[PDB]
């Protein structure tokens, strides 16, 4: 799952 924008992470 590529993450639109620039985020840390997905807990």
């Amino acid at each position: 799952f590529q993450w639109q924008r620039n985020i840390r992470k997905v807990r």
